[PDB]
């Protein structure tokens, strides 16, 4: 059920790609964020498709669910999931 995500690339110029849009997915789809977060602030890495087999921690929110991580990664399904994505440790 997941035909399109958010996209977004810090590195977007030297990978010779958009820096943000919508992409398409091809290639079960999910769409995914990596992202860092240093005392609550946040620096996105990367968002868009996800195409090899996964398993996330929610079906619809893409949520980290990992302790205190130094890269934060969700993935998610359905169109567009990936523009929130949200921190919550099993620790918790
Ligand atoms: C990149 O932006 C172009 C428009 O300039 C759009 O056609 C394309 O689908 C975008 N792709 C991603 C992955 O954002
Ligand atoms: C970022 O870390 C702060 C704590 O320093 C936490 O409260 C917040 O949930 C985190 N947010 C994300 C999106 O990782």
């Amino acid at each position: 059920e997941t035909q399109e995500c958010l996209f977004f690339n810090a590195n977007w110029e030297r990978d010779r790609t958009n820096q943000t849009g919508v992409e398409p997915c091809y290639g079960r789809r999910h769409c995914f964020a990596t992202w860092k977060n240093i005392s609550g602030s946040i620096e996105i890495v990367k968002q868009g498709c996800w195409l090899d087999d996964i398993n996330c921690y929610d079906r619809t929110d893409c949520i980290e669910k990992k302790d205190s991580p130094e890269v934060y990664f969700c993935c998610c399904e359905g169109n567009m999931c990936n523009e929130k994505f949200s921190y919550f440790p099993e620790m918790e």
